[PDB]
């Protein structure tokens, strides 16, 4: 027993964290088989910042301009091109640690592991949600550019995150390894502000079946709702609606614990009305939405 | 920007966990140079469990008795030891992964990273603190076993936990590598309780300086305090004593945010005797304790 935000082993992206120079700008890259991925916005300069145009910044690059550094090794760049956001550096060598490995693009209320990294090597490891608005809260200082964020389902590690940039309240917004953006955010430094964010209701509701697998049952009540008035209480408190597929997912969770799901749902309102009242579910004072459905089968069962 | 519950990559221990098999128990070991580190009761059955004699179920076995599996790997045992409550298992390959590694034992309050194993398979990684009543208040299951806790110094890897049991509360008991308990516990099935814990004061007034370098900033106040009338404050609200070593290994955060220790120190003191007031530190509605001064330090700086 025991309730932990928990991470993914990082070693098998540790093998793959490099370094990437271009100019006076170094930032981290993601090394597998023969080629290196990294943020396109390494090749700005200062004055590139607000408007790139990056087919005419890329034209201008020799494979040599770029310096990837793997470990103590030079590795010689021999091929360039750009997918959407993110550069794609062909290397002379496969990286030998080059784990199985999948490409996935994820949905707001997913989690993955963040390895952060600085100068291609990795400082920390730690979990994150992609938040509705399509942001993540992590952890991230200047240099942390091409940290990437994964999940690992069996020996197969799946990258779903790369990170970009800072929004001005603090949060982080990145690409897929495809290099698209979560969000609405583009690789410029114009004035680019999150919506406002929520809570991941799907996940707290997994959440409060945890906390009842561990053996806390004080939340629960006798009530039960429909779905259509959960939705409409919890979008006041800023929740996202739960959809029927939320309520499906949640089914196992359901028939572990005996309590169904608007039976659970129905304990949630009541605890957006009360509060916990100087009580704490699973060590929290608040009620935890970066833990999925998933999540909670794999930690607890 | 940003402050994260955050543990040291863990590849290179992740490189060093097997799984060992004694009868019909399976659990983890540590596999380094040429030795399997792993807790002495695996040896042992149900019956023995209730009352065992180690060294009398130790000599019983031999060394083909303990099935030792790196990935897809049989090891040759070819000795077995006891040192305290670990198993020394001898093994005829040196691990090509050993890290530059050493065993240290931690004080309480002192966090670190635990990788949870199952069957020798890393499953998953996070951050701890030893609690004052020398618990921890981690995640794991059966298999869990075997399961270490570890820090990153700079290329050294200092193992300092092994997961031994579960306490009746659900919080976490072990040893150090070395085999010795952390807290007045033992390895039998008998009734065994934690202490009352406390929190660790240090570590909150860390995490304040981190709220603070990330612009959470409402609970400052223009107050300052003494060490001992503080101490009255943390004895009352079951807060361990804050010492003067405690204030010295602030100063770097006092210096660096301009709030010197004891100016925080009667924020502290204003939160416990008020509570938060609907307003939170960090996302976080209570006060953590499970980041010191150098967690702090090392992760608003990017130490790598
Ligand atoms: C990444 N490691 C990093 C990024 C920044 O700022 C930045 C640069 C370009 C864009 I387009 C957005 C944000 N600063 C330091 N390090
Ligand atoms: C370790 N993987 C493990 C331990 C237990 O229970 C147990 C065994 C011996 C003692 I002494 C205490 C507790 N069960 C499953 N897995
Ligand atoms: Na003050």
């Amino acid at each position: 027993s025991g309730f932990r935000k928990m991470a993914f082993p990082s070693g098998k992206v540790e093998g793959c964290m490099v370094q990437v120079t271009c100019g006076t700008t170094t930032l981290n890259g993601l090394w597998l088989d023969d080629v290196v991925y990294c943020p396109r916005h390494v090749i700005c300069t200062s004055e590139d910042m607000l408007n790139p145009n990056y087919e005419d910044l890329l034209i201008r690059k020799s494979n040599h301009n770029f310096l990837v550094q793997a470990g103590n090794v030079q590795l010689r760049v021999i091929g360039h091109s750009m997918q959407n956001c993110v550069l794609k550096l062909k290397v002379d060598t496969a990286n030998p640690k080059t784990p199985k490995y999948k490409f996935v693009r994820i949905q707001p209320g997913q989690t993955f592991s963040v390895l952060a990294c600085y100068n291609g090597s990795p400082s920390g490891v730690y979990q994150c949600a992609m938040r509705p608005n399509f942001t993540i809260k992590g952890s991230f200082l200047n240099g942390s550019c091409g940290s990437v964020g994964f999940n690992i389902d069996y020996d197969c590690v799946s990258f779903c995150y790369m990170h970009h940039m800072e929004l001005p309240t603090g949060v982080h917004a990145g690409t897929d390894l495809e290099g698209n953006f979560y969000g609405p955010f583009v690789d410029r430094q114009t004035a680019q502000a999150a919506g406002t964010d929520t809570t991941i209701t799907v996940n707290v509701l997994a959440w409060l079946y945890a906390a009842v697998i561990n053996g806390d049952r004080w939340f629960l009540n006798r009530f039960t709702t429909t779905l259509n008035d959960f939705n409409l209480v919890a979008m006041k408190y800023n929740y996202e609606p739960l959809t029927q597929d939320h309520v499906d997912i949640l089914g196992p969770l359901s028939a572990q614990t005996g309590i169904a799901v608007l039976d659970m749902c129905a304990s949630l309102k009541e605890l957006l009305q009360n509060g916990m009242n100087g009580r704490t579910i699973l060590g929290s004072a608040l009620l935890e939405d970066e833990f999925t459905p998933f999540d909670v089968v794999r930690q607890c069962s």
